């Protein structure tokens, strides 16, 4: 049931219902420099795979291991499970007529600031009523981990933990940490505990009380969830700062318990600063 897939440009593929003898699969990579892709389905008398997936208010995609059109569609996933915040209007759809050939063009663009914190793979393509199909696999590259001011955006890599450091002090007393809606906090008890070990890996975390770090500590100093849409914000009242410089580890895991990990070392400045003793 293989349709015939040809590449017209990087991230632009064309499928027709001409029966090919071997399965050819397209390969798209979406990142900041190449935030868009085009799927072109030839109408031989031209639907995006999965059917309706580029028109619906909840956009839908194939699992990356779908074996064919029916396997894809009977198991169709949600685009937002791969890219949080994805919207139908990230697709622009066009009918094109050329020299007696009708095709439909589905051009998908990810706003680059919304690239996910971990690499994702799904696939889409073209499908026909007689069950013919072409797959185009989509790799969505991640937003780099970063610390911008006091906002810490975690990220995940299979080639090792991500380590980020950020500062807290009396006069710059809040930080925001984002694990992403797809991921998970470490330790899970982070509003009460930090990792005294050298990783937020549950096997290495060695959770200890945040009363080791702050004075008059309260879990109420955290607002928002680490895996909520805006991450979690930790705000330290001025009296909360100890006399000594300190640090603690909090972070994120890809899955509830498992790697990759993102380790955020929060460096707490002692109060008073030496100038003001």
């Amino acid at each position: 049931y293989f349709g015939t897939l040809t590449q017209k440009a990087p991230n632009w593929y064309r499928c027709s219902s001409t029966r090919a003898k071997e399965e050819v699969v397209g390969h798209v990579t979406l990142n900041k420099e190449h935030p868009d892709m085009t799927i072109e389905c030839v109408d031989d008398g031209g639907e995006f795979l999965p059917l309706e997936g580029a028109r619906s208010s909840y956009p839908r995609v194939c699992h990356i291991d779908a074996k064919d059109q029916d396997d894809c569609e009977r198991n169709r996933g949600f685009l937002t499970d791969y890219i949080p915040g994805a919207k139908q209007y990230w697709y622009k759809i066009e009918k094109v007529e050329q020299n007696g050939e009708q095709s439909v063009l589905y051009k998908f663009t990810v706003p680059w600031i919304l690239l996910p914190p971990a690499k994702q793979r799904y696939k889409v393509g073209c499908r026909y009523p007689n069950h013919e199909y072409c797959f185009v696999e989509v790799t969505v590259e991640p937003t780099p981990p970063m610390v911008e001011g006091k906002r810490v955006t975690c990220g995940y890599s299979e080639s090792g933990p991500v380590n980020l450091e950020v500062d807290l002090s009396k006069n710059a007393n809040f930080i925001e940490i984002r694990c992403g809606e797809q991921h998970h906090p470490q330790p899970s008890t982070y509003t009460l505990q930090y990792c005294s070990g050298d990783s937020v890996d549950p096997q290495k975390c060695s959770p200890q009380s945040l009363t080791n770090i702050f004075y008059d500590y309260s879990s109420s100093w955290w607002k928002g969830k680490l895996n909520g849409p805006d991450g979690a914000t930790l705000t330290i009242p001025p009296g909360g700062f100890p006399e000594e410089d300190k640090s603690f580890l909090v972070g994120c895991s890809l899955t509830v318990d498992g790697p990759p990990f993102c380790n955020v070392k929060v460096r707490v400045a002692g109060n008073p600063a030496a100038a003001l003793v």
